[PDB]
């Protein structure tokens, strides 16, 4: 990923989202689009971004349903042009396999979310995280998401998945995570608010890269 | 809910979804719309269904993000006209609280998903389910979702949330759950494929209602 930095574009109106993404395009070539923007502006926004900025798009949909529904969600998402989709591992192996099957059929990728970065993640997710990561390895998952806010957990996750797996990590900046420390374990960092709420998003992105 | 039956409308094209929903409207007045339909036809489909069929709409979005993002998802969903939203409890109390705060601000409801009905739910969700339900009670959640496929777990869930809470349950029909047994514990059952993939959805819905 360009500069090992992925922009989390969670603004909810198309004009602001287009403005910020265009301003930071010289620093990042991969954008993570989630439900805040998609449910506000429509799925067509994925193809619009891919074309206008020539960036890879990761759909952060935290897929977390039964197998049959997960398949439908993944198919609609890849039809919309997403290059990859983020899926929760807490619902179990069959739910993750359903996403992997659709990605295989459509020539796309699945990122498995193992542990989340917010405080509430300590209640139930953290205790299941190592097992969720091992499940991913057993299913053949090669792309993972882990927390910038807990580098000791990111280290443990990297250990389970190996150095060959691709690991991206949110929670940098606004949630307290540090870019440099996170990149000791993750291949790329995800940054949203620290860039998109900045008075000068380009300067904020440039600063992160400088750091 | 009318006849204690909620239709899970997971068809992915507007014309088919409109046809089936209209055919079974005399049997059910509450429709659950999820991402399969919304990501295929747009969020405007929620208001269209609400108006066209005069039914309550539950947005089954299995919200499962950090607090800040959950707030945005809930706000966009209620702006689109949904009467309620289904949220996962596994990400923790702060994430659930964020959804409850937006529902309070907008005069809407949050349904907390405690245990899922599919086989994979046994891996991680089941072992956390009782605690997730208790967390819901502690947060003031009054609406819950539990599995038709495991009535013993549904009974345990009803036990934690009390008789005053509203409990709806998917997994009836296609996934193996039984309407009658599920209604021993849930206030309403959710049915998707058994109705929408039937050669005659109205007859399928009518049969379910007669079996209970
Ligand atoms: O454990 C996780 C998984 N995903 N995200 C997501 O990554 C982005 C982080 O944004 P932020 O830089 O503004 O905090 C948001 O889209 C958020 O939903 C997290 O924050 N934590
Ligand atoms: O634990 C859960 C939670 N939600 N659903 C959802 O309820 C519906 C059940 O549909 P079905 O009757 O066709 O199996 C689908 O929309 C599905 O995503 C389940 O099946 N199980």
């Amino acid at each position: 990923v360009m500069n090992r930095l992925i922009l989390a574009m969670d603004l909810m109106n198309r004009d602001d989202a287009l403005r910020v993404t265009g301003e930071v395009r010289e620093y990042i070539d991969t954008v993570k689009i989630g439900y805040p923007l998609v449910l506000s502006e429509g799925m067509d926004i994925i193809a619009e971004f891919r074309k206008r900025f020539g960036c890879r798009i990761i759909a952060d949909f935290k897929v977390a349903d039964i197998p049959e529904t997960n398949e439908k969600i993944c198919r609609a998402t890849f039809k919309a042009g997403a290059d990859a989709i983020i899926v929760h591992g807490f619902p179990g192996a069959d739910s993750v396999r359903a996403c992997l099957n659709v990605a295989e059929e459509m020539g796309r990728e699945v990122f498995l979310l193992t542990e989340m970065a917010h405080p509430g993640a300590e209640m139930f997710i953290q205790g299941a995280a190592d097992e969720i990561a091992r499940m991913g390895v057993d299913l053949g998952v090669k792309n993972y998401v882990g927390p910038s806010t807990r580098p000791e957990r990111l280290s443990r996750l990297r250990e389970i998945i190996g150095q060959d797996s691709f690991l991206i990590s949110p929670g940098v900046g606004a949630q307290g995570g540090d870019p440099g420390e996170t990149l000791r374990f993750a291949d790329a960092i995800i940054v949203g608010r620290s860039i998109y709420l900045a008075d000068n998003p380009a300067a904020a992105a440039a600063g992160i890269i400088e750091s």
